[PDB]
């Protein structure tokens, strides 16, 4: 039965949508060790967000899965009588789950604790990493998209998902000839709004264009919204997410009775104060519930925060230089060959990334007979699952097929580059798999890997749900 499944994955491969594409194919029981098929293993290919796996397993070997983050409010001195302090400081030291509620909570306990005026200036202070925001590498025109967001060690994360470092700009229409209304999000009051849009006519052409432009704090709106059409959202990065976050505790702190009568800016907490009074504090959830919402929707500002907190614990440097050298340790550590790795990022992104197939293979192996190898499952996308926070990034592929439900498998997707990479549980055994097409033209050869990863199940014993 071995030959036929060499047959088939074979004519799988041939499919016209490979056309000028190198793929590297790699398929392991890991039960036994063997190789059941094996196609281009060891050449180097742009992995896109398979580089996660790397990223996330790096993670566990280094911060461990109880770990979690901490935000923490600071002053000078506690407050008196009068109840004033001079300057506050909100210091972040890596939290990707940092939410508008909980900067919220934050002030109450500011308020809670005797603060009731600011006198000074309110500061954000994210020295916890460095100050570069972006990967050398990762292209200008990506910047305004939230995959592409700035990375910071203070930042606020958006919604159940918890994108970092953006807003959610919201567009209705109006009356037609009137202006689209422009709605910034939390960034409203931070962000500068250029609206050049206007509201077209009942059942007319939907143009309109939300951007960024580079090197810019603006948000520039275009084109035409008609009269009759659903409000449009989109999610925008800002620049420097600190700052951003600096002015949401303000408008926090305001709205908890307490004044501040200063500006909002970056700045570390100084070093010359003795002993710093910490006026509220937040602790974030452990690194095994956080690795959910990273690796189901492969969420790339977590990816980079998570190299920079191990280039913290590794080094005491938040910075890619320290953390990826602390992936690729880690990495070794557990037994994987890091030959054919090259670590530009964690997420992925970075163009200058590369993996082999037989390296994610490898990967797969070690991470599932580690410790924490269940937290690490349990992150990984499910084929076919309704559930976005089971399903992620394969809640819509494979439903209906002997994948649905049994596959968990990691994704990855950009220009040219197209990546699956995961296990097959079987009874007998346990398969595990990479699949990486680079050089394609047309979108990604998703119905190439499905129907791989659908025959593997169907090896593994399994049947299509009915
Ligand atoms: C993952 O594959 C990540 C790395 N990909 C993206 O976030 C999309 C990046 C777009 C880059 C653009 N310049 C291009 O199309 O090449 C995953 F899963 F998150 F998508
Ligand atoms: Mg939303
Ligand atoms: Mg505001």
């Amino acid at each position: 039965r071995l030959t036929e499944l060499r047959e088939d994955i074979d004519a799988i491969l041939e499919d016209p949508a490979l056309e000028g594409a190198v793929s590297g194919v790699v398929v392991v029981d890991t039960a036994t060790g063997e190789e059941l098929y094996s196609r281009d293993g060891g050449e180097q290919l742009l992995p896109a967000s398979n580089m996660k796996l790397f990223t996330a397993a790096a993670a566990l070997e280094v911060l461990g899965a109880d770990h979690s983050f901490g935000t923490e409010v600071a002053a000078e001195s506690a407050p008196g009588r009068r109840g004033e302090v001079q300057d506050l400081y909100l210091v972040g030291r890596g939290d990707p789950t940092l939410s508008a509620e909980d900067l919220d909570a934050m002030a109450a306990e500011v308020a809670a604790s005797g603060v009731r005026t600011v006198r000074g200036d309110l500061y954000a202070d994210d020295t916890w990493f460095d100050s570069e925001r972006l990967v050398d590498d990762w292209w200008p025109e990506d910047e305004p998209y939230a995959y592409s967001a700035q990375i910071s060690a203070l930042t606020v994360a958006h919604g159940e998902r918890f994108d970092t470092g953006v807003t959610e700009v919201s567009v209705t229409p109006a009356a037609e000839g009137e202006p689209a209304d422009v709605d910034l999000g939390a960034a409203e009051g931070y962000a500068e709004l250029d609206n050049r849009a206007v509201t077209g006519a009942a059942g007319s052409a939907n143009t309109l264009v939300i951007d960024r432009p580079v090197g810019t704090n603006t948000i520039a709106v275009t084109g035409s919204l008609p009269a009759d059409a659903a409000p449009v959202t989109a999610l925008r990065t800002v620049d420097e997410p600190a700052a951003l976050a600096g002015h949401l505790f303000e408008e926090a702190l305001e709205s908890n009775g307490v004044t501040v009568k200063g500006d909002v800016g970056l700045g570390g907490v100084p070093a010359d104060w003795q002993d710093a009074e910490v006026l509220a504090d937040h602790t974030s959830a452990e690194l095994s519930e956080i690795l959910v919402p990273f690796m189901k929707f492969s969420n790339n500002g977590h990816a980079e925060m998570l190299v920079k907190s191990i280039g913290q614990e590794t080094a005491g440097a938040g910075t890619w230089d320290a953390g990826l050298v602390g992936v690729e340790e880690a990495l070794s550590g557990l037994g994987v060959d890091t030959a054919g790795l090259v670590l530009n990022d964690g997420s992925g992104l970075s163009r200058g990334n590369l993996v082999t197939a037989d390296t994610v293979v490898d990967l797969l192996g070690q991470a599932g007979s580690a410790p924490w190898a269940q937290t690490w499952s349990a992150s990984l996308p499910v084929a076919g699952e309704s559930d976005p926070f089971v399903g992620g990034t394969l809640a819509n592929r494979m439903r209906g097929t002997a994948a649905e439900g049994v596959v968990e498998a990691k994704t990855g997707t950009m220009s040219g580059v197209s990546a699956l990479s995961g296990y097959v549980p079987g009874p007998e055994g346990e398969l595990a798999f990479s699949i990486v097409n680079n050089g394609h033209s047309g979108p990604a050869p998703l119905a190439v890997q499905d129907a791989i990863a659908v025959r593997l199940a169907e090896y593994a014993g399994h049947q299509a749900p009915e």
